[PDB]
């Protein structure tokens, strides 16, 4: 009874894909092997708000195998994989999540993780986008006092933590998992380099070769999106407000342009800025017939979807829609502006989510155990753990690490076992 | 009389290439436009130890145009462009540098910059690899007291600064220019992606397509080298001691291997580690006939060249040599293990050196003006100047920056004019 999923009968399928996914997520299995006996999360009560995919299943069960009790919701109304949710619910784990939630239901699902039977309350939060963090701070401040800290998955959620802390609003420790090197430089980038393409294809089956595709933003996500579409023969355009990131794109042979200038020339538009209304009404009115528009950043407000309620909306299939302009021209909007990789496909593949999620588990162990050593600010995990995360993934893909001799360790000033780079190294 | 170059009659050619190079180095010209009247380096006496190329010419004359007086040497015995040296000497600027120096001459050239006519002594150092910094600290400690600080170009020199500072040996402020974003992420990477290939070609004219090429190290330099050879159809192998960098290479589809395992299989070997004897005698003995071996890191000690004095060395052309093993098999060694892009070609092209060198000038202005605000540690320039450097290069390559609206600036928590990223952002 203590769950809510679309069809519990999907659990056997979800379980079958969880089984394959474990073979793809060596970081998470290595942590079970290391820690399942010593149960370092015994006593941990984790409220989780993070896209309920097959990958998040392997995360949840890793937390459980280390002793934690969890209550889970998704951080996006379209990102859940129903068969994953079911497999977790069937295990007796409270999960509240399904593909196709309304906004009211979304927030109800979050609230469900803050209160469990028998006076269950979380002492930890695991968040992706900052919504759970906001609910707790703004609507359940008595709970705040028993929270040891939050671990946060993504760039947008980290921005929101920093905004809170600047104004004295941050009332618990927070671990920024996004800016683990083995998160930002791998999930954000190599994740989207595969899953952006996947969502576009499942949704529209559009040919990438020969198309003019515009990526807004050239951060870690935009960089992966650009490479993804360039590999398939698209002319790729980039927009940026940061001169350094703009220069990076130019030096990779992308023309750096504004959407103000090029709106009539693009076949495909991908927002990847984590910002607000970078695609406006006049941009879309200017777009050619059947232009495809999608967002991959965390929130749908990258696009002014409100500006389109004016027109008629004709559904094509779930999460793929036409909006018809007065002159009859149509644009294709994916997942109503919600992140297209998780909305129209399945998000990143399991291997790279293992890197991201191995950082999450380690962040949760660190907060549960040593939260008192931390103040109400944003922290990152030390580099030796970052390096550990990468080590655990090398075996799966056949990479053989070279070992430093003593004299080589001294020559560059490191311990043979790491950390191998200064704190400010950018990889 | 106050210079020493190979043939002063090369000055007109050097000048003709300096003229083209200015059109390629908008960062340096923008700084002259901004600063040549106010002469913010008037009174600056700069001792420079940095590869005397056409690019360094435009740097030197930028320093002069801002009021500085300089005395210049190269930081490598093979890296000088003689026609560049001449053009500078003809302008009456003391430069001591030529292609093909002996070690004794090299150190004599450095010393020449520490003492000028009429009791000229530097109050600033500009260094690339740390040699000038070492000479001054270890052999001219009375000079040390009048030095306001050093600006350092490259990863190896920065390692050496950090080693000094750890043991209380650093006795002046130092600006780490390598780890400007517009240095490390552009020169180290996109520079070598062009100039590694250039040196290999000029030296050996070898076909890259179909060859097995091994890059040792996958930092900023190794990353550019890998992409360079992959673009031309080489199977590219990578060796690394850092698990994070190893994982990056695997996720780009490079096999990560040890040279211990693969020495018999490689056609081309590039050392890019900044480390010591990563290529040993037994590796080269194991190498196939006509295997090509080169180093692109700062010092030739990446390769145990000493281990080859045993055998006969047959010259092919300047800086390209055969060493014959007892069984008659031959390996090709480029520039006796010195950095191959500058040793067998011309180093990076002017456009990217403008980014590197615009940081240098700004570092020199900051030390001359505000050195007293600094302690005897290593600093980087603030991000707003990093961003300025990129801004100055956007126009040349046609990149158009998007401007944030007020609400977009607020939404992500930045000023509209920057800095646009937190200090720890890795680009
Ligand atoms: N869908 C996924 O699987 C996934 C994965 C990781 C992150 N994300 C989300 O993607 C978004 C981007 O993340 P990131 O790590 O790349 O962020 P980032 O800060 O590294 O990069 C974003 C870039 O957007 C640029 N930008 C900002 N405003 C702009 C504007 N108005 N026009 C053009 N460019 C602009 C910035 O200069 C910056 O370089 C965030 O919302 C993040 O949470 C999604
Ligand atoms: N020739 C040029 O134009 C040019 C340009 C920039 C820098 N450099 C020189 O290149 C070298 C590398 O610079 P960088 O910025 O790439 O440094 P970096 O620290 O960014 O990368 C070097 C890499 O070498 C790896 N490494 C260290 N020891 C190793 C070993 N024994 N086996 C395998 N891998 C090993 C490290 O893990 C690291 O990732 C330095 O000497 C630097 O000064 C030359
Ligand atoms: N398959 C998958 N399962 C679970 C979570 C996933 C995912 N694919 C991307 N994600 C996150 C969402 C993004 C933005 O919210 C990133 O931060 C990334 O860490
Ligand atoms: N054409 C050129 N002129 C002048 C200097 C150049 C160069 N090409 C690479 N360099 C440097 C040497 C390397 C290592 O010493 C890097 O740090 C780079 O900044």
């Amino acid at each position: 009874q203590d769950y809510k999923v679309a069809e519990i009968s999907l659990a056997d399928w979800g379980r079958k894909e969880i089984a394959i996914a474990e073979t793809e997520m060596p970081g998470l299995m290595a942590l079970r092997e290391e820690f399942s006996a010593k149960k370092p999360l015994q006593g941990a009560r984790i409220a989780g708000c993070l896209h309920m995919t097959i990958q998040t299943a392997v995360l949840i069960e890793t937390l459980v195998a280390l002793g934690a009790e969890v209550r889970w919701s998704s951080c996006n109304i379209f990102s859940t994989q129903d068969h994953a949710a079911s497999a977790i619910a069937a295990k007796g784990i409270p999960v509240f999540a399904w593909k196709g939630e309304t906004e009211e239901e979304y927030w109800w699902c979050v609230e469900q993780t803050l209160s469990g039977p028998n006076g269950w309350t979380p002492n930890l939060l695991l968040d992706d986008g900052g919504d759970l963090t906001q609910v707790v701070h703004q609507k359940h401040p008595k709970l705040l006092t028993a929270i040891k800290g939050v671990s946060e998955e993504t760039t947008t959620g980290v921005a929101r933590l920093y905004e809170m802390a600047k104004h004295g609003q941050l009332k618990i420790p927070a671990i920024n998992v996004n800016n683990a090197v083995t998160k930002s430089k791998f999930d954000n980038l190599y994740g989207c380099r595969e899953s952006l393409l996947d969502g576009l294809k499942r949704a529209t089956d559009v040919m990438i070769a020969g198309k003019v595709a515009l990526i807004l933003g050239y951060g870690d996500v935009g960089k992966g999106c650009a490479q993804a579409l360039r590999g398939q023969g698209a002319t790729v355009l980039v927009a940026e407000i940061d001169p350094i990131c703009a220069l990076q794109a130019a030096m990779e042979g992308y023309r750096v342009v504004t959407l103000d200038d090029v709106a009539e020339q693009v076949d495909i538009v991908v927002t990847a800025t984590g910002n607000y209304h970078v695609v406006t009404h006049d941009h879309m009115k200017r777009m050619r017939n059947q232009a495809i528009l999608c967002n991959i950043g965390h929130f749908d407000s990258e696009i002014d979807i409100q500006s389109l309620k004016q027109y008629q909306w004709e559904n094509i299939k779930p999460q793929v829609d036409h909006v018809i302009f007065p002159d009859g021209k149509r644009i294709i909007i994916l997942a109503e502006g919600r992140l297209v990789n998780l909305g129209c496909a399945t998000g990143h593949p399991s291997f790279v989510m293992s890197a991201s999620f191995t950082n999450q588990v380690l962040a949760q162990i660190e907060l549960f155990q040593n939260s008192s050593q931390y103040q109400n600010q944003v922290y990152v995990l030390p580099k030796v753990l970052d390096e550990k995360v990468a080590r655990l993934h090398l075996g799966r893909i056949g990479a053989k690490l070279t070992q430093l001799s003593n004299e080589q360790a001294d020559y560059i000033g490191v311990d043979k076992n790491g950390p191998y780079k200064p704190d400010h190294y950018r990889y």
